[PDB]
């Protein structure tokens, strides 16, 4: 068995390997890499998403999130309230300010440190979730805005002709803007470009053990987990990395820089945080692997986590007996 500590592996295809995307998440499934739940490849030098970020500051967060936060250092959730609309040079400017911008420190060690030791203390605003791409449309390879959609995957596995489509998103963070620990809907695989900017820090847990973190999590925030059988849906719940080893919870961690892609792989849950200002890209993506994850996926039916609307006909397709519920969830 390939990969079989579940490490994260880092590929470097070379221009004539970054052709064929099926393909090389194929050849990165062969040698191991899902089982860490996350890779990093980084593209050919040759290869870049677009010619410069001149442009930028035009663009609106419609509504920018501030993340609150409760709970103790280790174990909190995060409450989204939103903000007024600004745009990219607003939110690049106020992410620069005195009261927002990244500390001194002396390298990503360091500045993990500051993170988990001071991000309850803190409310970051976080621009995420914005529908658009900043890939240039002449760029050919591992563009998120071309790629095949989940359903002409689920077409050609699978025969069945479904609505919906699949687009990308933006996500403009700052210091301490955090995303909580999750998988993707209907446990997708993730694809994230980092335009610009500061690092991102990720931490991953490996499919194969995702049940001891929901476990965890179901222990350290009971309440939530009374309300609902699959609260990790909702996107708010955080556990530190120290908390993560004095439970046991097998777990790897990796940071992103710009220029470089992170996958995420079926039911690979993670979590993690931005550096200072910066600028990802990210879409869900599908291959004949991810069927059996798709219809393994829990739900979310008591109502927060609300989602799109393609997702209605994964459900109806690959959970029928789900649909009902699920469906009084989001209606
Ligand atoms: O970048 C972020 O804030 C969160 N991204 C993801 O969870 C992802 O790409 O799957
Ligand atoms: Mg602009
Ligand atoms: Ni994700
Ligand atoms: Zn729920």
């Amino acid at each position: 068995a390939q990969n079989p500590n579940c490490n994260i592996m880092i590929f470097h295809p070379t221009k004539e390997e970054f052709n064929d995307f099926d393909k090389y998440i194929a050849y990165m499934e062969s040698q191991g890499a899902h089982r860490a739940g996350l890779a990093k490849i980084i593209p050919p030098k040759e290869w870049k998403a677009r010619e410069t970020y001149d442009n930028i500051s035009e663009i609106l967060i419609a509504t920018p999130l501030q993340q609150v936060a409760s709970g103790r250092a280790g174990v909190f959730t995060q409450y989204h309230k939103k903000k007024k609309a600004m745009t990219v040079g607003e939110y690049r400017h106020l992410a620069n300010s005195k009261k927002y911008q990244t500390p001194p420190h002396q390298n990503f060690e360091d500045l993990e440190r500051k993170y988990w030791k001071n991000r309850i203390y803190n409310s970051p605003i976080y621009g995420a979730d914005i529908s658009g791409s900043l890939f240039d449309e002449n760029t050919k390879q591992w563009n998120l805005g071309h790629l095949g959609t989940i359903q002409d995957l689920l077409e050609k596995e699978c025969g069945v002709v479904i609505e919906g489509v699949n687009t990308p998103y933006l996500y403009f963070g700052m210091w301490k803007t955090t995303f909580a620990w999750h998988t993707e809907d209907m446990d997708l695989y993730s694809i994230n470009y980092l335009h610009l900017g500061e690092p991102k820090t990720w931490y991953v847990v490996p499919p194969e053990h995702g049940q001891r973190l929901e476990r965890l999590a179901r222990e350290l925030f009971p309440g939530s987990s009374r309300g609902c059988g699959a609260f990790l849906r909702h996107k708010v719940a955080l556990i530190s990395p120290t908390v993560l080893k004095e439970n046991g919870i097998p777990f790897n961690r990796i940071t992103q820089e710009a220029g470089e892609f992170m996958v995420t792989f079926p039911y690979g849950y993670h979590a993690g945080f931005n550096h200072g200002f910066n600028c990802a890209e990210a879409i869900n993506f599908a291959t004949p692997r991810w069927i059996d994850y798709g219809k393994m996926a829990s739900q979310c039916s008591c109502g927060e986590a609300r989602v799109t609307f393609s997702m209605d006909a994964f459900v109806r397709i690959l959970q029928p007996e789900r649909y009902d519920l699920w469906k009084r969830g989001q209606d």
